[PDB]
């Protein structure tokens, strides 16, 4: 697996630094989308392979399959997926948003934020990107940012997630949860609040993570958004904390600073101005890159680039726990 | 021998209110500022509960309380404190809601509370002395938690009404599943606040009350419905029919309500225009059924019915 | 033979509640929750009415009533349905806030109806049995339609009082004209909410009332008027003198209240703290007035004064 | 009558777009102008006239007359316009936004937002954008966005309308109406509410009329915008629907998809971001041909270019009805 | 002479109210439609007060009262008018929330007074005849000023309650002070609402009361609190000890409240469940104090306790 | 003191113009700077001094020193500043922002919103703008856009103050108040409240002053900010009015149009958009130039120039009063 990379431009003293081919996915992709910002990608085959949301002509919300060789390029089938579902009533399609993917022990899982009576947490599985069996929503809504772990916690499968409610929710703490059988979930823990607003503004209102966990000795390095609202809206931007490796939901370390917050014009114009939105990395344990795919605007996607050594280090040094 | 008196003459009401309403006062303890939550089961020789007292601070606390008539009740002044294992579950924020029914072979109780904020606790006891705390069902933010009575199709079912962080203006019926009162799933919509030009005392939300009750014909449910008037909310409650193998999908569902606040107590007092039920007593020989409902979230009352006659009701005004 | 009852000796009110209030209970139909709007004629050797009745569903509903002395009301159980040659403008949804009075050659009744929002109703008998629907009167969103009781300038006139699609926060009075109950307009504004500290029980929103009222000096309008506290709305209602032929224009406009929740059957019920005025009968001969008044939209009561009283109190006490 | 028109670019396949001259008005065209994005466009004479929604650098609105041979180049009267008015009530002049303009039978007739106790609907007549007699206002407020149809249906003058509040509302329902003498209005009927957002989440807060509906033998051709409400505010963007010719509340068929949305950075930025709204339309029949103007994020004026038969087939073929 | 009523024989309640509760009613002058603050000081051989009484406008106004024995008032029917020699600060908008207090040689008036929005007038007289107006002692938005009986440490000291534009959803007790009763600094934050789910009652704002009374322990402090139900507010009262010298250090403060809307004079009105206090009358040779609150914003109600037994609620209860 | 100027660009009859190196002060000039929007400048020494407010990364509100030969290009210490307290409740920090500077007699006076249970004004001196001595808070919170007067108004300091809410105010009246000590203060009279919207809607949701006061012989000129409020937020634009020079709270003139609105890119796009927010002033009465200095999006700083006397003449002729 040979992930996507960008050196760190000389002189940049910052711990992410974004891709020069920014924006990596236009709006304009498919023949309907209107808009392209959440890429769940893992590796798969001798490439890459992800869950796309892409918004259409309709401003409908729905999930696309696609492939690429680099993990840079890539082809988005023009047609929405479709799971399959024994149970007809979990199987209706109302809407979905928010993908998020990894591979656990024998097959790769999908969340994605499901209706179901409201916004939910949908799970499915597939073995080839191209048949996906859908299982129980893990949660009753409202609920939303489901993000699985990629491997087992003593035992049982783990996912995050964030309570939310029926609209633009001005609130939202990270929760953790485990099931023995993705199925039946339990052993809810709070993981962790917005911040106060004098202490780091940038994700004081809520909060809601992003890519996979990934684990390092220093425990599972958490990337999260967090929003700050101004009188004209709110602004995301996204950090990094350090979950202990056994009991996840107990935070180590915090970042006080963003590792990144909307500053070019692909990231502050368009549909929802000023988002930069984190969805999934790509990493290399050997060499210690990581790179970060976020949506920007709600319009493309982009990528940035930075080491997790580096990352861990910013996250303990300005830590505001 | 639960607690019954017959209806008025010529009352053609399906629900009458005992006329010894309240039947549990403000005052009843010390320190308490209100009672109106009931949680009833029949209990040995008599009765026992778990009731929802909120003191003089305004802190909402559970109390056991002891009766041997269901009507005049002996409430411990000291509120209830749950056992745990785990300290983070263990820790006590606060707590409502309580509803309490026997399974198998212990009684459960389930209750708003607050973990980050509010969501449904859940202990079990066999004596009503030591509480056992388990794991909360769900994720706040969620209340209205109540247990079918017994297993449906060999695991544990629940009520829910999923809700917010403040005093939620929405809320749909929740129904949910547990093989072993730990791991909850299998989330199914029971039902939705009607349209408010169809069914106005339950369009703005609705919440589950007394433990289901089975009958041949299904799972009698009873529950509140919200109207928001330009000044507040105002809480009826009626019935539905829930199919006895899928609970979850409703059968018949009342347009009218089966109760709503009229009197003084429920008109008048810490939240006006509330009547919330919270719990029942029935006996199938004779059809009898006591329902016990907070009154304007100050103090406890208690309103009786012929369980037919609910059902007749319930299928003959069906807004489903 | 209008109703009437003297002046309590040292009562020095313009308006003195009836000491038989409420007139009409709240449940006076088998599945009436609510009766508190009372629109209300001389017809025949008696009265008839068509009242506001929500029933045990909280639909809002519109029912006939007769009665010999205009107190005691015999209602229709079965709510009145209209009959209208467009099956559009014919589709029920909702109705409330109903007005009655004689046009030169029948009745005419207004009323708030649904049409994808609250709109005004326009229905014409001669009966009070069978009621021919006409064209609503205007786009959503309003209400508090009342027509006069004769053209003015050879066309029909209406105030009424835009809103919006909830418990509306604003509301000016207006007045339109039409020359053939079909097309209205030269819509003109009448009067707007005064500022609180001027008048604050009608400094949120204001509403007519009762059919305008003819007097030489020009037109009794009694208009209800709202003050929001932290606690939600109160409803008072009070009086203005509008001119004759150009009844948009307001002469004078009392500072203080008439009427005004005081009693426990208009501080307590479905809606607290709410007079609501919506039908007045008169006596030339004798200056005569009673006004019918909905009491915290659960009950129907009575007041009386004298139209000279009235309009010296309108106008010694005049904001504008 | 020589209407504007660009061919649609090489490969482009949408139904619309835009001039490559945008924006055709620019927002500092008077001295003191702030903003001129309200377009209300005619034939007139040998080139065309319109008014003008000008809102100045007191950001007062006012409305002013134009005239253009080609009907981009435009030459607006600095000196807002005056209603001659026999009611001096009426007459008064308080504001005037939202401006529409068409020919009935012998006149044009001008429609706007005019301040009456509140936004309601006022009407006026010119044979010549010179004198302007103002007749009654149509409604009692609120109400905006109406439009007159460009000929009598039934024997009645009629026109669409959408009910409104005293603020930035939050709903809004298109509405037709019918008049015998261009002063008393009834006969209300309701046209379409705002989409489900579940099925076209473009127009699912609030929509209303834009041109001058469109004569075709498929009906009347309504264009319309329609509002999203995002975290950040409001986006607007328009599409299609088709009424029945002889009872036009009767909508045959209305777009799923929009047929524009913001999208360049004169849409996406200025006074209020992300406004593509429609205001004016000059067609030609014989060759299909139809020139949309467009209000451009509250701060300029666009235009935009389509086939009448195209925007009928795509209006019929992603039909929502 | 201080009114008193002894503790009804078994009470175990650190206040009671009178049993001739209210003892002002809502109609005692010709246009009043509520009386419901009361700042009472001992005056001559018996007692003054500036009263809030809102007409029949519903306007805000002052007017001045006098008894004998503090408990049968008679209230001037004119409002009170202020003198000033400054016109900008001496014209009057509205005036609610007085408070009364002898300072030195002098009584000094506060109350909620209209400039640009609410902010805290000042006044003194020396006769309760002619009322001289000072500056106003802050920017609004503020209110619940209430003045300390003498100086500390040389000063003119004075509490209030930052607030807004309207019902104000928020609310922390500040301290302030003043050389001269025209230039104010030095502020500092004297409490905030607490934790709902350590005292509700007070979790919403709370705001100062009576005048507060100097113990040997410090300053007793009466205040009340703000419980936001999904109905609306609820007013109770409560109150804490503030050190002698620094008074916006609290040392106590109490969990519970001391008074809450019990009474239907303090649940029915026209602001439903509110008890406000606004003055106390107290004699330190017999521990004995009388404080008057208003009742729904309607009518006046009187309470009576021990401050010894209040101090020692206070301190045992203390939630800080 | 030679101020910064550029001369009016030929054709432009804008009473202000913008310069032609806007931003003069970028988002990112410290290591861990946000934004820094507020630029309280004054004359110092052989050149110029400010304190400025710098958001960081964790979007954090801290005030730092600045130090300029030309005013125009900025050297601004990395660490923020601290203020020295005898006491130690008034001392604690929690955050600060809206900054603004003036000398008056014999020292420099530094007043921003200071939090103490809430936003109120804190006031502190230096000599040198390397120590700064806090004073008691100057009012009680909710209170924001603090400006002293330049000198003594009959024997008192005087300040211009805007009461305010807890959040992002949707109201506000400029207010006047005097102290003869900097720590007791009274005397409070109204200055002016927001416009009715159909008379000069820039400035009708709410107002606050700017830059310290100006004296002229024609009365204070006073440079203040005004909102209005479109469906997508706030729009920030100034302008000017003139107060008496006695009674600084009695407005004489005050004008229709703004000065200065959002329109260019580092206005319109960043944190906060369509800001232009304006801070402080240097002016030179011997040739009447003044450079106003102002924040843009509450992202970069900029200058725009004009003349007094121009300022002068405009708001009389434009006045709304
Ligand atoms: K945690
Ligand atoms: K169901
Ligand atoms: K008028
Ligand atoms: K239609
Ligand atoms: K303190
Ligand atoms: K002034």
């Amino acid at each position: 697996v040979i992930i996507p990379w960008e050196e760190r431009p000389a002189g940049c003293k910052d711990v992410l630094w974004r891709s020069v081919a920014n924006p990596i996915i236009p709006r304009d992709l498919l023949p309907t989308s209107n808009s392209i910002f959440n890429s769940a990608v893992v590796p798969f085959g001798d490439g890459f392979a992800g869950v796309f949301r892409c918004d259409d002509t309709s401003r409908r919300m729905r999930l696309h399959v696609g492939f690429s060789k680099d993990a840079i390029n890539w082809n988005i089938k023009e047609e929405p997926l479709k799971f399959q579902c024994d149970d007809e009533e979990i199987g209706t399609w109302v809407y979905g948003y928010d993908p998020r993917v990894c591979f656990i022990e024998d097959r790769y899982y999908v969340t994605w934020c499901n209706g179901y009576h409201g916004p939910t947490i949908g799970v499915a599985y597939t073995f080839d990107f191209e048949t996906f069996h859908q299982l129980e929503n893990a949660f009753i809504p409202f609920n939303r940012n489901g993000v699985l772990f990629p491997r087992k916690i003593n035992g049982r499968f783990a996912m995050l997630s964030r309570p939310s409610d029926n609209g633009h929710t001005p609130f939202g703490d990270i929760f953790y949860s485990e099931s023995p059988d993705m199925e039946f979930w339990g052993r809810h823990r709070h993981v962790m609040s917005p911040a106060a607003f004098e202490v780091s503004a940038w994700q004081c209102t809520k909060i809601g993570a992003g890519p996979i966990p990934v684990e390092t000795p220093e425990g599972w390095l958490l990337i999260y958004h967090g929003v700050l609202h101004s009188c004209n809206g709110y602004v995301y931007s996204f950090g990094s904390a350090l979950l202990d490796l056994d009991e996840p939901w107990k935070v180590k370390f915090r970042s006080g600073p963003y590792l990144l917050a909307p500053r070019e014009p692909y990231e502050c114009m368009g549909d929802v101005p000023n988002v930069c939105f984190p969805c999934a990395a790509l990493h290399d344990n050997e060499t210690g890159r990581i790179a970060i795919y976020y949506g920007c605007a709600d319009t493309v996607t982009g990528l940035a680039f930075g080491y997790i050594p580096e990352i861990i280090e910013f996250t303990k040094r300005t830590s505001i726990i």
